[PDB]
């Protein structure tokens, strides 16, 4: 049976799924680790004990315990990202979409979901890999990993809650793929990992961590980089937040042992109810439990690893969206609302700047303000709004990514950079938000090819062009079709620094993405803050 | 006799001079102070003892002892500013151009020459007031004052060389005008003082100093402000330079008395030969002997006087030229030459920045560089050149002036601001230098009306329009002709901050002159340098 596969962990039975007037195989909910429940909470993941009989992989698995966005009840724009299955700590499973007939040794792509390390699900409609697997004929895998305190609580020095376990969950799934994907017709030697925001930062982290490098061939990072200011904390900061979390749950704080024991006796939702209370500052685009620079998963500081070339050298494809910051301003910055144009007063602009650069002294805040203020029209509510939007995106996603791309390219084997600036015609979010964080994903997964979703024909063409870039890159390490007719996406070099726009218009090439602002964030501001 | 005038100092005999197919009276070289020679060198000026008989005021007087520009021997562009008479310490005289027939009580305008306080002459061809006196029918006076060590050596606490004497020379001439101008048909109650660069800074200094306020009605400042970074030094810095000057002349430095005695025994040229050796830093647009904030001529700091409104409240008309810095970059910045386009390398740009902001630490220099660098095209030699040009002009003239105008306007009785950006068609200096420092003067004095000078007809029209703005302002405190047909030069207000362009095109109104860059120089950079 085409739907029956025998793996080293045991046999699994898939299900036939329809896709674009055709069909393919799907193996949903395959376990790759033992349930991290009970006393295994906060601990590293243990490999799934092989099973007897046949595992039913016909339906999606539970989602990991996580905070749920209720900011706009019933609104599809926000709820499309929420868990669409039952939540449980028993959530370590993976999904596989296999072309029909089953391949013998084709390209593999593993998706790592984003969500600021505090949320995320592999089962979202926007992550359904059947379209991509079918259209580009690749084996598409989507993994899962613990988020929130469950996956990143960090009490360095301890073995019950070392930190980064959520990252180890990812690695274990990659290990499972490396060991069993052949049985599904996948080529374990041509695996490409890709993800967005926290997932993109994750991809970069596996590129850096020695213990992950051998498990994949190349990588794609979307709107996320390992060096982002929100993607990691020091061991001391991680410890402070863990203790503070315990303080919120009236725990005994005399020892790690006692703290960990107390937290383990709490129900999942109890940890989630107070998770946001441990942030050090009033801020936006900052999440409580994220990876920790432990000296283990990460040997040394991210920057020193990047400077010395201490990382996997291969090919990478990465990029950003035009308005990465709008979402986080809506949810927390004063003056922004979902149903208004959100024109920002000068006062609110100032408040926003402070929320955006929490680690800044007055001089730093002044530098940022001056850098993003048009002094010939400083009371222009639209410029203030758009200016704040740029500040958040530049600081949190674009400039950190540009720093990563420039450092990696010095030792890498090929870089491809993109700038996604197409706002979908069927977007339910307001116009002022522009090309939102995470809204290139629907194009990467081919949702536009689905007529009932109501995208324009041009948007379907873009989706197909993007899916082919991604799949072709995953297969050859070059997004371009050898001996092709269409325009060529040029390599990004240290000298030329070329990139392309990804939109419904004919491809255009540019150079030095957001260079003026990124010199500010990556060189000047840091010097200023350090000197003061 | 129309050429014979009897003043409180004695009788003077003028000369009839031709001007634009007509004639007027001229009284050249009238003394207003005793010769500051011998033991009077460095001392405050003493009023000229009245004389018996008739003083021959038919020819120009000697020029004060000063450094002479020999950077381009035979070049008119530079030599037109050099002394055109014999130099002597006996140089305290004034010149008067009186309409014919002699008026009874008309508007008076007193010109104060510029030249960085280290040079200048009232007898330059470009300062001939016959055209302005004739065309606008005003009594035009041009004074003189000691420059260099002779007029500004400052050993605060001493009475032999207190400092600011060159400014006192100016005041004495203003006093003389206040007492005797009536005899020449001038109205001592409607005197307007005006000057360019150091002369413009001087005008502002008389507006501030209590001892000068009662001697004039209103003021005009061209490309200069009292608060310019080069226009003054502290008493301690003034003292350091005086001592260092003495050290250069192998003087006894045991006491002010001995230092002053030694300097007085030196020949004029001996002081001038080493004058530039006392500057504290390698720099451009910085002059050795300038006014000193002594607590006497200036009661308190310039900034505190401006904030509290401790200054003469009247009407003022002021402005700047488009490329104030080009001249000083040519003479000292590496990479600039008179006969080349002076395209600047990135290295030379960096060196220039350092020469331009001598009081800056590395962080400050980085701030300036970032502020004026186009990172999408940082090796563009023309942008680098023009960028440096802006840095020098913004820092040394424009932003300081904008700071002054905004502070004065809060307490003043009417402000008129202009931006002069017309490059003369017969300019002998290279094109890259643009609208040079001091090149609006020829238009203020009506040289374009002289056919043999070869200006375009449009340039003659501009000159006449500027001369009428200046003269009309001097007369009424408003440059605009009451019930006029031409466009109106609007008042500059704290809120609107309107100004006009002065060029051969039809008047245009703008707002917030160089606001973006001046917020940098006037608010941000100072904070940065103070915090670091
Ligand atoms: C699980 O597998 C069975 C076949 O053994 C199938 O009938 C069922 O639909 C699958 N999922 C469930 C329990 O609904
Ligand atoms: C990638 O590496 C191969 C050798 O392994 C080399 O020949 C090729 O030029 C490299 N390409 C890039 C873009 O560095
Ligand atoms: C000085 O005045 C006399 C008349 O007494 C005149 O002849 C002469 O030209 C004037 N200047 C000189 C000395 O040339
Ligand atoms: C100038 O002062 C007079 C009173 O002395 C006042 O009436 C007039 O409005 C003032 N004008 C300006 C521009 O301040
Ligand atoms: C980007 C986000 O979803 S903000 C997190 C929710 N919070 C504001 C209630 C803490
Ligand atoms: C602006 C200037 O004339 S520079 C002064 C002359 N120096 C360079 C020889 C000291
Ligand atoms: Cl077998
Ligand atoms: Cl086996
Ligand atoms: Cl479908
Ligand atoms: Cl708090
Ligand atoms: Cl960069
Ligand atoms: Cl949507
Ligand atoms: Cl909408
Ligand atoms: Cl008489
Ligand atoms: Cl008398
Ligand atoms: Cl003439
Ligand atoms: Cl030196
Ligand atoms: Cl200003
Ligand atoms: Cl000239
Ligand atoms: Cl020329």
């Amino acid at each position: 049976s085409e739907l029956l596969v025998n793996t080293k962990s045991g046999k699994v039975m898939g299900t036939r799924v329809p896709v674009l007037s055709s069909h393919i195989s799907a193996f949903l909910g395959i376990p790759f680790a033992e349930p991290p429940v009970g006393n295994m909470r906060f601990r590293r993941p243990e490999p799934k004990k092989p099973w007897s009989g046949v595992w039913n992989a016909s339906t999606y698995p539970n989602n990991c315990q996580q905070y749920v966005d209720e900011q706009f009840p019933g609104f599809s724009g926000s709820e499309m990202w929420n868990p669409n299955r039952e939540m449980s700590e028993d959530c370590l499973y993976l999904n596989i979409w296999v072309p029909s007939p089953r391949p013998k040794s084709t390209t593999v792509m593993v998706w790592i979901y984003g969500g600021g390390f505090y949320s995320g699900s592999s089962t979202l409609d926007v992550y359904n890999g059947k379209y991509l697997a079918y259209t580009e004929e690749v084996v598409l895998v989507s993994l899962s990993y613990r988020v929130g305190a469950f996956g990143f609580l960090a009490l360095h020095g301890s073995q019950e809650a070392p930190g980064n376990v959520g990252l180890l969950d990812q690695r274990m799934a990659l290990q499972w793929v490396h060991d069993n994907i052949q049985f599904f017709g996948g080529d374990p030697k041509t695996v490409t990992i890709f993800g967005e925001s926290a997932g993109g930062a994750s991809v970069g982290m596996h590129i850096l961590s020695p213990g992950s490098r051998d498990l994949f061939r190349r990588a794609i990072l979307q709107s996320g980089s390992p060096n982002c200011p929100w993607a990691s904390v020091s061991v001391a900061e991680g410890r402070r937040r863990a203790v503070e979390l315990g303080r919120n749950l009236n725990c005994n704080l005399n020892s790690d042992e006692e703290l960990i024991h107390c937290l383990r006796e709490k129900k999942p939702q109890e940890l989630i109810d107070v998770e946001w209370n441990v942030l050090p500052f009033d801020s936006i685009f900052r999440f409580s439990f994220v990876p920790v620079i432990d000296g283990e998963f990460f040997p040394t500081s991210l920057e020193s690893m990047l400077n010395s070339g201490n990382f996997k050298k291969t090919q990478i494809l990465l990029g950003v969206n035009k308005d990465e910051g709008s979402f986080f301003l809506l949810y927390g910055a004063p003056g922004f609302s979902k149903d208004s144009e959100s024109k920002i007063s000068r006062e609110d602009f100032m408040s926003g700047v402070k929320l955006s650069v929490p680690h800044a002294n007055d001089l730093g805040l002044d530098a940022v303000t001056l850098q993003y203020t048009d002094w010939m029209d400083d009371n222009n509510g639209i410029k203030n709004r758009d200016g704040l939007d740029d500040i958040v995106g530049d600081h949190n996603v674009i400039c950190p990514l540009m720093h990563f791309v420039n450092k990696y390219t010095k030792f890498g084997n090929g870089t491809y950079l993109y700038f996604f600036n197409h706002r979908a015609s069927n977007l339910v979010w307001p116009e002022w938000m522009g090309v939102i964080h995470g809204y290139e994903i629907e194009f990467v997964f081919g949702l536009p090819l689905v007529k009932e979703l109501n995208y324009t024909a041009e948007e379907e063409a873009l989706s197909r062009r993007i899916m082919h870039y991604w799949a072709t890159f995953a297969k050859t390490g070059n997004p371009n079709e050898p001996h092709s007719q269409e325009s060529k996406w040029p390599l990004f070099t240290t000298k030329e620094q070329k990139f392309i726009d990804l939109n419904t218009e004919p491809m255009k090439v540019h150079q030095r993405l957001r260079v003026q602002m990124c010199v500010f964030w990556n060189q000047f501001l840091p010097k200023l803050l350090n000197a003061t």
